[PDB]
């Protein structure tokens, strides 16, 4: 199985996508043995990022590596057939989309419709992003296999037998749990991996839960993957998507910025919290020799 | 109490917004008694609208109406600012904004912050557009209290206590219900009426039930407001963002185009199959001299 | 419409029905303009209570008053059957019933079965008890309609449009709401009134709401439907099926000992925190002439 | 890990407990390598069982095997106290409780003094059976650490991470998981078991799937896994609890009588289409050598 980094998007003050923050970011995690970096994510703030700012962060990251899955989803699908058509010229792991957001209550004829037609222009294979809770909607396994097109899931959900049933209807499709929490449990029970927004921050840690794992040391696996979780926890409260940047900066000594608002930043007081939250974590992982320092 | 529509957004066949399609709606709308036209709503497929594109819905709709609740949200807070301060040249009723969607779990400070952030630059009154199942989050009417500068609050949310709560907590505070199956209700029981997709189609309808109610004649009110519960519920069987263009042309005579997808059109079968649906009771509102022939 | 109670069931210190503070709560209920007193309801544990005590808490409000509906319904249909069978002797108003609670996923089927199964043994009118967040069911107007038997319904849900339905797909069924929030809507808007707890501890303001309402007064049954809101709030703190205990005995003047664990009775503190709660209201209530004191 | 059977409990005719039928299943059980039985659990009914019932079941399974975990959780205190302390003359292996089920937003507080009355009174070790979309109520790993009385839990819920938390608060707790579906997972991830309504009506497969899983044949334990999967998903067509007598009558060749409506038994017809979509299964289990025939 894979660890995926769902790359964070550095903003500058005025708002905008800091490119060089991004390659020093996407050159570390590369280095530190991520295997593929999924662009324009949730961590990324896909959602927020016009359809040439997509583009600007596949560019980027391109720069770097081309272990890219590359998100191209969207509320209107002419941008997302442009995007997906855009990425012939990148030599790339595949494209992606999550499910058409905000709208409750659409047909399962339209959310395959949305997804087929995507298949079809795509140049790449084509990766489902599942995310029930963000999107209003579920493409289960059985949706999956009913559009047919699909290379892999990424099933972001807590609810692990959704997340094998896609193994079990569709045997050769890839299937990735989008959890940090389920590192040691995907690699252990036959998944594919894991796109884990906390390997944005300790890529260190995500990579031996799995190494561990898979060398059947399931007790030592369990141990490092339960205070990744304290890492995880930690994160959740003052925003997830906020304290990641703090949390890289802390865990890997770069800065990455700012988030773009409405994700606002952590201010002082949130940050001085979160940080005595996690370093004896940072002092146990050292002592491990898991960092460096 | 008001109807207020929150008008569709009618699209070329090249995905572009029919502004010619949308006046005359818009001035049919206002000819037929509709107090007040939300624009860039859910129905209008707001969330799908560049701010660009948001910003020429206003400007087509102020063509023939200043009576405008002007809708800005969206997941880059800049843009949403940006709108809010351009539409200072518009004498309009107010702007609006829906909480930032997708993200789950964004802590209450930061939609504090959010919507505090767009009353501070806004020349207008602003609207709380509370849609939970839509936005994943849910801006209660404590929560309101607290932002502390809504002039109004469109609450879509079937529980009709919460509704209520904004009007106990915030006593001078305009409160609307997003329901279509609420007016006669809404009307009754002291609040301020209803922001409703299916007065697009039928407005003389939803201002009958309202003018009903209003005279205390509940029987013939709820008679009047469950025909039209049966005109949503057949609009629902295939979507009833794409059937409200199908019902519009219908009942009103014009047509308003196509909707952007992943809210795709409905097809022939489809269109005859809901026309089906809706023969009968449009023949039940032509012999109640409702509508004409 | 009616205001019915769900009368509080009174337990000794050593748990066993207190059938002398049970006469003593009805009568006053009763002499305070309350239509009629659903016993074995959520409000009166019901669940908790074994077929045998079911029924002496029939035998005891009997005693008082034939405007009984009997709440019969559990997960041993024969013991329902035979508590439905034994109230031949009883010249109430009606016979209910929850749905089988705790078993999650029970067919429709099988839901309908267990409610026609009780309505064909019964020697009195049926009441559908419909509340899904305790139950994990929901019997709704599709569902009553295809049962075909029920008089009328208690519906305790927090979406009024649920409860409006069984009057537009039942058009002759008694349709009540089980909320204490609801009762100025429910008069206003033509359904047949409610089933509030909270009728237990203040009937008096109950039945004033549902007359402000039934007059036309909107203005002034809000303003006391939104004091009683607050009291209603109050009990929820520390839990509000305690709580009815202690707000009775606050308000009423008399004892109704205690609940039957696990539903807790309230200690010392929480009660003198509640009674600080609504203490103010008490006083506004007496200044209003509502309360006596 | 262990397998455990939630045991059915097998009625007459006329309503009362089989212990003839209860008894042959139970040594049955054993003799196909269960490691335990949980009785009066939910496959068993004990919701609809009396205090007297569950005592019952007790007493005949207690004629088998002393491999018992005693469920005695209900809405009366006092009886689930009488049933722990009647427990003290049978050498068994703990008891068990599921929440106090039906009432909605019990307190903390409450649920934290229901279980620590429990354990005050336990002449064994005590199980929490977890159960949140049965109880309403959820315990978790962190609400379980505060009880702090556990030996171990069933956590009955799809979230896997919700169930290692349980092993990450309480290194000391035997943690099971209710699923039968993740049988292989929970075996390869260094949990310690499955309580399985599964493993009434195919124990051999059940024991398989975590024999396989222990000696990491991964791919062949899933493989059994996703057989064992589609009886599930058959059993749940027309529900599960009645299915699963007509499913343990058709695997293990003896009938487990009647369940108690309103779980009501299958009819003849729904038996032979649930017998039609397991035979296939079956087949492929006489390939695999598991079952013969
Ligand atoms: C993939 C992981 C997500 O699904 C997280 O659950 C969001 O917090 C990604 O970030 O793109
Ligand atoms: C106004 C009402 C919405 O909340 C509906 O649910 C969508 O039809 C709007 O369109 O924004
Ligand atoms: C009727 C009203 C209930 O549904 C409340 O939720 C419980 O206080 C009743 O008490 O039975
Ligand atoms: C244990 C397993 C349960 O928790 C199942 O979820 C019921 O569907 C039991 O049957 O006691």
């Amino acid at each position: 199985p894979e660890i995926i980094t769902p790359i964070i998007t550095p903003f500058t003050k005025d708002n905008r996508i800091d490119k060089e923050k991004l390659k020093i970011h996407a050159e570390n995690l590369i280095r530190k043995g991520i295997d593929k970096l999924f662009v324009n994510g949730t961590t990324g703030l896909g959602p927020s990022l016009s359809p040439e700012e997509k583009l600007e962060n596949l560019k980027a990251v391109y720069d770097v590596t081309n272990k890219i899955i590359f998100q191209v989803g969207g509320l209107n699908l002419d941008d997302a057939i442009r995007l997906a058509k855009l990425s012939k010229d990148f030599d790339i792991v595949g494209i992606a989309s999550y499910a058409p957001y905000y709208y409750p209550r659409m047909s399962e004829k339209h959310l395959v419709k949305y997804f087929k037609t995507l298949c079809e222009v795509s140049p790449h294979p084509v990766y489902l992003y599942n995310y029930p809770t963000a999107t209003g909607k579920d493409i289960d396994a059985k949706v999956a296999k009913e559009i047919g097109c699909f290379t892999g899931v990424k099933d972001t959900i807590e609810n692990i037998i959704h997340t094998l049933d896609y193994k079990r209807l569709n045997p050769n499709m890839l299937v990735y749990s989008g959890s940090d929490m389920l590192i040691a449990t995907v690699a252990s029970t036959g998944l594919d991996g894991n796109v884990a927004a906390g390997s944005n921050y300790l890529p260190e840690v995500t990579v031996t839960i799995k190494k561990l794992a898979m060398e059947r040391k399931i007790d030592e696996a369990l141990k490092l993957q339960f205070l990744h979780d304290e890492v995880i926890e930690a994160s959740r409260i003052f925003g997830s998507l906020s304290s990641n940047y703090v949390l890289t900066k802390y865990f890997q000594g770069y800065d990455l910025g700012y988030p773009r608002p409405p994700i606002f930043p952590l201010d002082d007081e949130e940050e001085r919290q979160l940080i005595k939250k996690v370093e004896g974590i940072r002092a146990k992982l050292v002592e491990l020799k898991i960092l460096k320092e």
